């Protein structure tokens, strides 16, 4: 067929297996996650969406998940991103101190994939799934991350980082899911306060992103919220991965 349902790409091929291998591998490697069933979790997985109108999905689809994801993560050490993904991740690979949500289960287990079922059947759909823009946005993609995000963000303290693609012309984008989930789920109670990495582009010799419109938006919802703001441009990110590293000896 030459005109799939949805506008966004279909399952991830290998959806069920895919998941379920991820889940025995990170369960093997993660010993605070070794009583885990990792049918369960594909069964409470599964759950959310099949059988479900793709267009309907709720938080409450996701929650027998979350249940069985239940993990506890070092609230003063949450690294956050938003459209700057890999350096996030390596970052996270040397300074394996430091978070993202792709280093719990949960985001573990979806990162990357794409995942919906039908309304009419018990079928996984490969062909096709909604596009968040052009479709609908209470898509089993788009619900999950932003039900995982808001519980991860919500069990951040005292400094939260936060990684930003200082090449995008919304370097701080409201619309984002750290804009629109992350940033309001943050906790004023035990967040001191949210520190934004700039990453820039490359280029060389440049501007101070922190002074960008978009940052001063950032500055101001984080700062009427009761929580303190910190920027940093990172200028080459190149040197920052080898400084995380090799501290000290040469440039930095
Ligand atoms: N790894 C993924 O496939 C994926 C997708 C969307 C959101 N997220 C999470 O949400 C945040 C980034 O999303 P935005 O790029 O929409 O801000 C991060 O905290 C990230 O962990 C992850």
């Amino acid at each position: 067929r030459w005109r799939q349902t949805w506008s966004g790409p279909g399952t991830t091929k290998r959806f069920p297996e895919t998941v379920l291998a991820r889940c025995v591998k990170y369960t093997e490697i993660h010993p605070e996650m070794r009583h885990v069933d990792c049918q369960s979790v594909w069964d409470a997985f599964k759950g959310a969406f099949i059988s479900k109108h793709p267009c309907d999905i709720t938080e409450e689809d996701y929650q027998p998940l979350m249940k069985l994801g239940t993990q506890t993560v070092p609230c003063n050490k949450i690294l956050l991103w938003s459209r700057i993904k890999d350096l996030a991740h390596q970052f996270t690979q040397v300074q394996r101190d430091m978070f993202t949500l792709e280093d719990t289960l949960l985001g573990y287990l979806a990162d990357d994939l794409t995942w919906c079922g039908e309304f009419d059947t018990s079928k996984i759909n490969y062909q096709s799934c909604p596009d968040w823009r052009k479709d609908c946005s209470n898509n089993p993609v788009s619900v999950f991350w932003k039900t995982v995000s808001r519980r991860f963000a919500e069990a951040a303290c005292d400094v939260v980082h936060v990684m930003l693609d200082g090449s995008r012309s919304k370097i701080f984008d409201k619309d984002s899911t750290f804009g629109s989930v992350g940033v309001h789920n943050l906790q004023p109670e035990k967040v001191q306060t949210l520190e934004a990495w700039v990453i820039h582009g490359g280029r060389e010799d440049s501007r101070d992103l922190c002074q960008d419109p978009t940052i001063k938006e950032l500055e101001s919802i984080i700062s009427k919220r009761n929580i303190q703001f910190s920027c940093k441009n990172i200028y080459r990110p190149d040197k920052f991965l080898q400084c995380v590293k090799n501290p000290e000896d040469s440039s930095c």
